[PDB]
């Protein structure tokens, strides 16, 4: 059944709750972003109002074929009334179109649901600065102090410099980047840009990218693989076997592959720096795992929450085990005692 952490009290609203069939008493289904564990269950046969960003609405229409009459896009940073309740959508700094949602309950309670987010000090100067938030529905993906990672900017710098050096030394080297969802487009776009290439990809992925309102996108991407020296492939194909295979397909246009696997966290984060990362190499193929995260580090999360000073925290991630639940509750209490709310 629909879990309690997907329900917004005092409304008939649910968040990211599309795989339980009809939810008893739900008059509006919000969708924070277009990632499959969150939209799971949506299709052309859905007949309830879906509230979301413009970009998430483009994906629902073009990729899922949800009918236009059930899609209700809202602008960001704008007070809107939905079924008699004031709401605001804020940028979540996750993937394209991802939002946080502020609900202003008739009784005076204010609730923030983060969806998936990477907390950033810039959020401290959005519309959140303007009033008190009583309850926080929090993305707790990396809520443990072992989870450190570099800035997105540091990681892109590394990838750009790595690719540029490699292709400048060998003009017959191919760059490949893995993907399995929207998110992390900066990785392959930044690399393509330094190399004066467009990025080449399948027709399904090009379609997905054309929904995201990226400026000048027609200048940056293409379905013509042969004309491009940065290819995107399914993350599943980013290994020696799938890469050797792929190399054959280009017909001796390239003799070397340099590939990037943008992971979340991996245990080498607890020892190694970004300047000190190394690839796995078999022959003329090298694979780099780069820690490009679209979720809060532990420190970023802790700073956001100690700034917000919520009265109650409801986790939305890692809630399935008693051990995780108890560990998270311990950090929340530490934060509160250190900060004095
Ligand atoms: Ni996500």
């Amino acid at each position: 059944t629909c879990p309690f952490y997907k329900k917004i009290p005092g409304t008939g609203f649910t968040v990211d709750a599309f795989q339980y069939g009809v939810v008893e008493g739900c008059t509006a289904y919000f969708l924070t972003h277009f990632h499959s564990d969150h939209y799971a269950g949506l299709s052309k046969h859905f007949t309830f109002p879906v509230y979301c960003s413009e970009i998430t609405g483009n994906l629902l229409k073009n990729k899922l074929h949800v009918q236009e009459q059930y899609i209700h896009p809202l602008p960001l940073d704008t007070e809107c009334i939905v079924n008699g309740v004031k709401v605001v959508l804020l940028d979540a700094n996750h993937c394209p179109g991802a939002v946080m949602i502020l609900f202003y309950l008739p009784n005076g309670t204010v609730i923030l649901h983060t969806g998936d987010f990477r907390a950033d000090p810039s959020m401290e100067r959005s519309l959140l600065a303007d009033q008190k938030v009583h309850m926080l529905y929090l993305d707790t993906t990396y809520c443990s102090p072992e989870y450190t990672f570099p800035s997105q900017q540091e990681v892109i710098r590394f990838a750009i410099n790595t690719a540029f050096e490699a292709v400048t030394l060998n003009p017959h080297a191919l760059v490949v980047c893995g993907t399995y969802s929207i998110g992390k487009e900066k990785v392959f776009l930044a690399i393509a840009d330094v190399l004066g290439s467009k990025v080449g990809m399948s027709q399904e992925k090009y379609k997905t990218l054309q929904c995201l309102n990226i400026p000048e996108i027609n200048s940056l991407i293409t379905t013509d693989m042969c004309s491009s020296l940065v290819h995107l492939l399914p993350m599943m194909q980013i290994n020696f076997k799938g890469l050797q295979s792929h190399l054959k397909k280009c017909g001796g246009k390239y003799n070397q592959i340099l590939a990037f696997r943008p992971t979340g966290w991996t245990h080498s984060n607890k020892f190694t720096r970004i300047a000190d990362v190394i690839p796995q190499t078999k022959g003329n193929i090298s694979i780099y795992g780069i820690p490009y995260s679209e979720h809060s580090s532990y420190l970023e999360m802790k700073r956001f929450v100690q700034w917000l000073k919520p009265q109650k925290i409801i986790p939305t991630v890692n809630v399935g085990t008693w051990k995780s639940r108890s560990t998270m509750e311990k950090y929340f209490r530490e934060w509160k005692l250190e900060a004095g709310y």
